[PDB]
């Protein structure tokens, strides 16, 4: 079931965004630290001590859902799982055998994951519907 990719986009470097800033914090933190990582957040003490970090900030371009939508496609696939047995704050993420060697192994030049679609993908389609004339309440009888 974990060998089986939903549809459909390839994003690897999207994996190693996240494989590789977790490897940092070697996992020993909730979701919430490093999503507003990738961001690039206003936080001058972890831009000092975490400066040689590139991945600082390119995720900039990208809103939090879609991080918390590539959040969740990694964990049916297989790639993540989560325990809530850890991290009163937020179900720790944790790397498996899978996803381990996948982050100790991969570390040089290797993205290939076709992904399971994010859930918004474009959530700016938010048109305001016009306001439609109703066909029935014709009455001319006051009228001519």
């Amino acid at each position: 079931m974990d060998d089986s990719e939903d549809t459909s986009w390839d994003f690897g470097p999207q994996a190693f965004k996240l494989l590789s800033a977790v490897d940092i914090l070697g996992e020993k933190f909730g979701i919430g630290l490093p999503i507003l990582f990738l961001r690039g957040s206003n936080s001058q003490r972890l831009a000092d001590q975490y400066r040689r970090h590139s991945l600082f900030g390119t995720g900039k371009d990208q809103t939090e859902s879609w991080w918390k939508a590539f959040s969740r496609q990694l964990i049916t696939e297989g790639f993540l799982v989560e325990v809530s047995r850890y991290n009163k704050f937020m179900k720790i993420c944790a790397l498996t055998k899978k996803g381990r060697n996948w982050l100790h192994k991969a570390n040089t030049e290797s993205q290939s994951l076709i992904l399971q679609a994010n859930e918004e993908l474009c959530p700016k389609k938010l048109l305001l519907p016009s306001s439609k004339t109703v066909s029935s309440g014709t009455k001319e009888h006051c009228y001519n």
